[PDB]
């Protein structure tokens, strides 16, 4: 059975809590305002915006009392050809010591800030463009479309368009205005600028979610929950954004329910990557933000193939759960995938 009400309850069980949600919204708003009024950075910071799984509504609730990772981008107007990533980061230390003493730390390519219930993960970026192109992009980064701290599932009317305003109509801006325009950020382990296009990833996710009738971001969270619940029998990677990317790739447009979507995306994953699995290899998958980047670049072939075996086992269960014509039996199969956060029907 599809058990749509039980899937809805499951999803409510695995979203970050309201306490966490309000903490990161307050945290982002307060960080943005402090940066905006901090005299040494006033003319450097273009925008401070919420990104990552929290922004895309693809984040799951941490286990126990762990704090969610909340990704934040600071957009600067620094010239990346004259300043290194660490030059840009160095500018923020007095700010962090003034407003977050004892609660921040450098974490390689980003800054970690500990709030009461969440952990902010701040990356410092720059705009590679110059002149009028730069000004047009700065206008986009300063718009409500970028500055909203609500997540995708809270604002299905959201579009990437400097003229979008919250529904207290418009479409995404023409691709020529943003598609070929990534930011640069620090590379993970070395002091060089790499490209990243979080706005394009967010827009792609919102659109995929629309194309999939609202089931895509829920399926991402459900599969992340499966991976966590079955972590002993799965490789450590993929997880996080590469896992999300594999799910968005495997899912077809037109999804009509969670249960159907799970079976379809698992079946498609297995047929699409069968040859790669037979070759003991891994796929090269273009990032939706920066086309020439392989999202799977750090994933090993061994981990991809162990993951493929895990999906192959999961798909048998999911097919049986969907096919079962009895509510209790069906729910017990779904719980074989997801654990007890997936509720039994009444
Ligand atoms: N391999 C990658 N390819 C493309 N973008 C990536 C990659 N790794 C990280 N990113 C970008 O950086 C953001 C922050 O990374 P992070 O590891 O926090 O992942 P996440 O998607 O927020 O998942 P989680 O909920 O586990 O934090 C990602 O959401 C994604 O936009
Ligand atoms: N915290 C982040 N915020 C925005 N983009 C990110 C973040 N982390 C990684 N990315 C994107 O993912 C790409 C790959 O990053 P990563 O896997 O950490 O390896 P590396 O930086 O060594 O290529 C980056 O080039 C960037 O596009
Ligand atoms: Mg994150
Ligand atoms: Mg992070
Ligand atoms: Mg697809």
């Amino acid at each position: 059975m599809e058990l749509q009400p039980q899937f809805n309850e499951f999803l409510a069980n695995i979203r970050p809590t309201d306490t966490q949600k309000e903490d990161w919204k307050s945290g982002a708003r307060t960080l943005r305002e402090r940066l905006k009024n901090f005299e040494p950075l006033k003319e450097i910071v273009v925008s401070t915006f919420l990104q990552g799984s929290i922004r895309r509504s693809t984040a799951i609730r941490p286990l126990g009392d762990k704090r969610p990772d909340v990704d934040i981008v600071v957009v600067t107007n620094l010239d990346h050809t004259r300043m290194s990533p660490t030059d840009a980061m160095d500018l923020f230390i007095p700010f962090l010591e003034k407003y977050y003493p004892g609660k921040w730390e450098t974490q390689g390519r980003s800054f970690g800030i500990t709030l009461s219930y969440v952990e902010l993960d701040l990356v410092i970026t720059a705009i590679p463009e110059s002149g009028a192109e730069k000004s047009h992009l700065e206008q986009l980064y300063k718009s409500e479309s970028v500055l909203t701290v609500n997540s995708l599932e809270e604002q299905t009317d959201w579009r990437l368009n400097k003229s979008w305003t919250p529904n207290t109509q418009v479409e995404d801006a023409p691709a020529s205005e943003w598609k070929a325009h990534p930011l640069v950020l620090p590379d993970r382990e070395k002091n060089e600028w790499g490209r990243t296009h979080p706005l394009a990833q967010i827009r792609w996710t919102a659109e995929k979610n629309r194309l999939c009738n609202g089931h895509y971001i829920n399926l991402v969270r459900a599969v992340k929950w499966w991976r966590q619940q079955n972590s002993e029998d799965l490789p450590k990677y993929p997880k996080g954004y590469p896992l999300e990317h594999l799910i968005g790739n495997a899912l077809d447009n037109g999804t009509t329910s969670m249960a159907q979507g799970l079976v379809q995306l698992m079946d498609t994953f297995l047929s699409r990557w069968a040859a790669i699995y037979n070759q003991k290899s891994k796929p090269w998958l273009s990032d939706h933000g920066v086309a020439e980047h392989d999202v799977m670049a750090r994933l090993t072939a061994e981990d991809f193939c162990s993951f493929y075996e895990g999906i192959a086992s999961a798909a048998e269960i999911a097919r049986n759960a969907l096919a079962s014509e009895e509510p209790q039996e069906s729910a017990q199969l779904w719980r074989q995938l997801f654990g007890s956060k997936f509720p039994l029907p009444g």
